[PDB]
């Protein structure tokens, strides 16, 4: 006679889900077979005055129910004036901030800020290694990237780049060319500790918004340095090990790193049309450049396919396509060939964009987002990555965000948004047809979700190799 | 051959769940036919430091997905330090806001705080008035409660109480007796406003916990003026018209107030072995006393029947059972008449603490929370209105807090909220056969929950009536 | 036969006198030229319960007789503790209010409280701006000084100061040094509002009193943050435009901003053997800090000369001077120097301290508060303001406060206030010849007066360049 | 002179060593002046000391061998609705209750609270406070609650008091004094531990807010809110014949005062106001406690009542329906039942209530009165002086708006007197010089002083302050 909603969660497994919540303050894990949120925190209970909790990953725990760890970052300043709210705090926090936190089967607990104890503060994409001794946070404010060791939340290694362009006029300062630097970052204060927590280090004062390198050439993005800006994204890794890839969205480029030997070794070329690869040139040990003699489009989303054999970066917005490399050879990245670019009609606009994708455990199928603006239903498209073509699209909702997948492979797992200020939920989608099985509520405004790992190689299909 | 948890919404009806989420800082409404988030909105983000969104109450639309309002509050100062989770917080908010919402069928927009409109801030039970012309509060630390304008946000009519013992000793203060005076609150202020918000007025430094009688007897409850204190909880309304019931945790005693003539008319003695009612005496046009020989038990819960017939009033600490009187007679309060107790060898002084409970539209039954401490499973007692016994408990998990129903009577919907910071959930229980059907994934500490009513006879059912 | 006082007012001109009563709770104006009151409001009326009627500034009106408007700031808290008086009220309003009253012909009209509109209450002095198109307030418990607009009574700028002590030991926290820091301080709430009302923001529990540098040095000033006060007093203003000085009495320096580009431009440094400036450095685009090496003496009375051409600042602990810049370059005041000092072989450390001083027309000559604790007689210093010197010193009786001139330079207007519980009256003397004409009845405990003027011209002598 | 600028001391120096105190009513204060040297001595705000209605109302001084060494006054206040009925838009909608009467001292220095005498005693009053002729003591009326009393200036408890209670022959609120009644003469006892009175604050009120002038029309039209107005009397005072052993209580709405023996705790005799009606009414004995009086008609209210310095006249003014002064030979002082209506002033300028003349004050040898003259707004407001001899109005001043009180400095040299603004205009000190009435200025007084006086030297120098009139 009644349903019971706990028939749907007894298909799904033992699974759990974790996400942010961006303007709402706080950070969440589900259970997914039963439907309880596990425990939430809300980081204003800690004196946070700009709590966006941005961007997240977990540590594999062989049982997450009875504890795991994670890395939650926030964001701060003008930040907090670019979404739909109309909000009242004229001088925020500065956020930047690097939570580490501690779910232990029962709540959660706030262990410290790793932007405190490096003294290096990052506010884009945070990544575990696929080792899970360490992580990796982004930030395209102030451009730098690094990867900190998971037991003392110090640097293992940073770096900065800077963009020197052909011609000194926002308007063409990306498109018609220029250098980028790619420099070591050192620490200056005792201990090994950087000077760079909240706002020290950025060049604009807001990460740059879905088509906003638009916005940026416009001037209106403010900022000390607008000219001088990459918008790092994120530093992704190769789950063979040894190598990491950090994204760089303005100059459509990917830098990647010897994670040893701390040195860049190959920058990718993003847009559809350039060769697979620009050439990377040593400057002194501690700087390289690359020449870059037009950028043709910006780009996004970058990963790697869970055995290692595929590198995708995404051109967005004036091309939008995901181009894809052969990294099947190992030993050696400036070996790295681009060989397919996925290109289709659900693609002929500015927008959608996406940003987002999850792998398959098999590396098959790939799950990637339609983001647009307000009022346009975003939601999925689903990519045969084996023939690199678009198998499937799936309208969901407003503000389409990040995806997981649980590491069975059989049920996609998301999150949309509402801009900040409309509706948000979960969304569960089976792999098997491709069909979407329905939302659960989500009073968030997540721009990232993981499912907690149990081992190391669910990291490959996790917030690890891509985001 | 998956199963879709659309099938699940399907049942529920096209119902909207809205609750706030205390510790979280943030309030959501929800879509039951569909399982996503409709909005959310974070205080935070309006400059508000100790969003501790407390109570709330929604007032009918005649189509709440196109439009709804709703009040709800908050509590600040050393409510934030009264839970498990290790704050940090030098200088919080004093709390009190009463903000004032409205969801436009897109966002939720804060519209003002009525606490600084009115200069009245009160930080416990939000009720809608039985017309939906206006609101009350009342507030345990200040022992103050109000009837307000809809429209204007001004008060209507305010009442203060205070208590004097008969042994001025905390251990003794309420056991052995005293008398409680009733005093026409009027404002001091240019426009009519009172000069009391945030912490003014404040005799006590946070809102009484389950069982926190003891606390304040055993000194371990801070404030200026604990031996005055009375811990006023609602102010309830007769879903008839006429009348509103002010609760008083503290004498064990409700105050039937006339809001029309602006007088209180009865007293409603608590607990069994005391009489109907005590005796109040006027001492001047502004000013009223009542004579408590003894305090035998603190009372919490209060509330009528959709119809009015019967008025409840719980006790919940020396005493744990339900006291009901027969209201049948609209004339005339001071003919109320004890007619019924539940009790249950169950129930055992302080817990199960029955804070919160709903009728079914016919009111043949009622449910009613059923509160421990962790780790004790809380659940929900079913009780049969017209025999007046216990029928059915069921167990759900920790920290059961508000009961709601859908206004065709079908489903009971229900929060849990993990004492702020472990499991939380949105429960659903079908009231044909008292089954739970589940759980739905809820990120907040929620101590309310209403659902959205369409029409004035819904409001007999929601957050009007009971509490 | 008899001896009519209307010969003495006959001399006085059409000038009427205003001035607030402390300890009184309320605010007078009187007409010099018959003798009466013309009006006079008391606080407690309007629901005020700690009408420490302050600080008060007056707008020009060509007609004082038929109207004329001023703005009157309060004290509370435990400013209510620490005079003479043995007061009984135990839970006092925290003041910080700024009233805007506005005489009408006939009676006072309370038009409101501006920090209720704006959101910022502050207690110290009160000052129009050059313009007459808004008015400025500094407090000293907060170490906020702000620019409000007149018709909205919203603020234009605010400022928010803190100091950082080299030795973090009250007793040496001044004269061992440190760094100031000077923020621009920026609204939180709904409409640009602050949240700074009453003791919202206080790092100490009453203003300084005369000499009390070494009452906080001693640990005997209370409060939430006494090693991070400044004690800022004042905000005055350039007669020539663009320029506003805020004094800051515990590290002695005045700080100068460009009220236009609200950023700081110079930091004067008071103690006679201190450079003229201390170097503004700038950490951000709204933070600024200087160091300051050793406090040599706390400042306090700070303003111009009427032609701008003169900056004084007088020391008034560990020194007992005035100093005195050369301000006549407008365009910048990074190269205003040290001129002269005023010395007296009479003045030595605290006392006479001398807190209020008002120029004649032609700006020749200064006539300066000598205030002492009970019983030596305070008085008046006339100063030659082309030699530097003091010409003349008259006794006059019990507390000493502010000064005024009528606006044709005739006669100087004072009131002396009893220390709130014995002699008090307003006295006159004459220009000339700087001898005391009489004195007129004054029942209130004035640490303020004005002469309303009639002219902007008339500004440059009253509550706006000096105090 | 030696300059040419005049000297404000010049002023002060022909007033003698005289010490002005006035309370200020809506500004919640009282004050001290040296007339001398024009400085405020001292002055106290009553919101310092918690009170939530600080209206600071009636007051006076005992005498004092130095008053710049240190002098003693009471000082009471009004609260409740009074409140309410000025030009000022209060917000306080529940204000303290008021009634209270404060013992206050110069100390040479500053004023000091000594306590409050409703507090001790448990009777709260709010209208005029009077000195004993002996200085051994106080009095205070009031024409809410319709009592006076004498307290004992050493130990402030009660040595007497009266309550007054109408009985109109018509239960109308029109006619309830127009058509007559009967007023009781209650003597009031202790009903608590300790001899104290249960009467502070409101406890006792039948009406709101005292009468203002004019205020019967308020009254008779029911728009005077409270328990029992048709039992009100609006008691005003209790004035002290110079000669000892007589009070006299003044009663505004049935237009009489009632003569007590101070002594002996009883009622005497019942002086009938209005012209035209007899000397006296006849005092009717019920009980030991109890006395009435018949009044077949109420003619007019009346006010002012007071006795001339040397005793020898008594007056009462008649103020609504008839607006002149009442005189009574009063030179037999062993039975005041003798005391006989002996003259009457009136003017062509004074018809029905305005000008009010509810304040006087004589000069030390009784040849002529100072009287107050009040009009609503806007008509200027004045002194008349009465030639006391001929009971003739000598001449007529103009000064401005709401004259309140008159005090005589106490070689009847200068009346000093107060405007008050109606709480909200403008307020001031005036000094009149007696030789030839001339108007010689104003003061600054940011104050609502309903009352003033000089403080006394000594027990003679009462006879013409704030003991023998109001
Ligand atoms: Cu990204
Ligand atoms: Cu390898
Ligand atoms: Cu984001
Ligand atoms: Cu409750
Ligand atoms: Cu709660
Ligand atoms: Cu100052
Ligand atoms: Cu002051
Ligand atoms: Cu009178
Ligand atoms: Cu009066």
């Amino acid at each position: 006679k009644y349903v019971k909603v706990q028939d749907f969660y007894d298909q799904l497994g033992k699974y759990v889900l974790v996400a942010p919540g961006k303007f709402s303050g706080t950070v969440a894990a589900t259970d997914l077979s039963t439907g309880w949120t596990m425990a939430w925190l809300a980081a204003w209970n800690y004196g946070d005055t700009c709590p966006i909790m941005h961007h997240m990953a977990a540590f594999p725990s062989p049982d997450p129910y009875k504890e795991f760890e994670f890395v939650v970052n926030t964001q701060g300043g003008k930040n907090l004036f670019i979404y739909g709210v109309p909000v009242t705090v004229e001088d925020p926090g500065e956020g930047m901030k690097i939570y580490r936190i501690k779910y232990d089967g029962t709540r959660m607990n706030l262990q410290r800020d790793a932007a405190e104890v490096s003294g290096l503060g990052l506010g884009v994409h945070v990544t575990i290694t696929p080792e899970a001794d360490g992580y990796a946070v982004g930030d395209g404010q102030k451009d730098i990237c690094a990867e900190f060791d998971r037991e003392t939340d110090m640097v293992r290694y940073a770096w900065a780049f800077d963009w020197d362009p052909n011609v000194k006029d926002l308007k063409r300062a990306w498109l018609d060319g220029g250098t980028m630097t790619i420099k070591r970052l050192k620490p200056t204060l005792p201990g090994g500790r950087y000077d760079l927590q909240g706002s020290k280090g950025n060049k604009i004062d807001w990460e740059l918004v879905p088509g906003g390198e638009l916005a940026i050439e416009d001037g209106k993005v403010s900022g000390d340095r607008p000219l001088h800006s990459v918008a790092n994204d994120a530093l992704v890794f190769d789950p063979r090990g040894k190598w990491a890839v950090a994204s760089m969205r303005l100059p459509g480029v990917c830098v990647v790193f010897d994670r040893e030997n701390q040195v860049p070794v190959a920058v990718l070329a993003g847009p559809k049309g350039t060769p697979s690869q620009f050439q990377l040139v040593k400057v002194d040990d501690d700087t390289w450049t690359v020449d870059i003699p037009e950028v043709i489009s910006a780009g996004h989303q970058a990963g790697f396919s869970p055995d290692g054999q595929s590198f995708l970066f995404m051109n967005s917005l004036r091309q939008n396509n995901i181009m894809v490399w052969d990294s099947s050879n190992h030993d050696d990245p400036t070996t790295w060939e681009k060989k397919a670019v996925v290109e289709s009609p659900d693609w002929r606009g500015a927008y959608p964009n996406t940003f987002h994708m999850v792998f398959t455990p098999d590396a098959k199928k790939i799950y990637v987002t339609m983001w647009w603006p307000s009022p346009t239903p975003n939601g999925i498209a689903v990519i045969d990555a084996v023939n690199w073509e678009v198998l499937k699209e799936v309208d969901l909702g407003p503000d389409m965000q990040t995806l997981a997948i649980t590491y069975d492979g059989k049920f996609v797992v998301g999150t949309l948004s509402g801009y900040q200020n409309t509706a948000s939920a979960i969304v569960v989608m089976e792999t098997e047809t491709d069909e979407v099985l329905g939302f659960l509520p989500s009073p968030m405004g997540h721009h990232d979700n993981v499912i907690v790992p149990r081992t190391l190689e669910d990291l490959r299909i996790s917030r690890s190799t891509t985001t």
